[PDB]
């Protein structure tokens, strides 16, 4: 429907925010330095560790994610280079 | 509203399969001994590389997966010990 989701450079939502509501192959174009805490309004979403949805993947539902460690449980890094809505259904 | 995916014991859906339509905190319950082949009858579902839905995850959409290759585009490992549907909206 409206997939909606939101990248805050720093933790719990602090700093410049970027806002997609579709497919990103390098978060980079849209000016982000870093994911510091993503919140997402409609989703879900899968994230990607590299650019062209590459390397580990990590699922963004509806809610809030203040931290990296709270979308990632691996344990390996808070990249976050690509996103697309995930196909439902 | 009704998810549906198959473990198959091998690759290119051969071997035993194990049907989920909801969440599976270690495979092996399933008597699942390795996870060659994916299909997803209606998801999508994320796969996690250690029990209880921890580690790293792998995202699995509507479709099929013949190989350990078709949903981590990494030979990182060809373990999943845990399976869940993702929540919609």
């Amino acid at each position: 429907l409206n997939p909606k989701i939101i990248i805050f450079e720093q933790e719990n939502f602090q700093g410049h925010s970027h806002e997609l509501s579709g497919p990103c192959p390098n978060l980079k174009e849209t000016g982000m330095e870093k994911a510091g805490s993503v919140l997402v309004q409609a989703g879900p979403w899968v994230g990607y560790e590299q650019a062209n949805c590459k390397g580990e993947q990590f699922v963004f539902e509806k809610g809030e994610y203040p931290r990296w460690d709270s979308w990632t449980s691996s344990r390996r890094t808070d990249s976050l280079s690509s996103l697309r809505p995930i196909k439902v259904d």
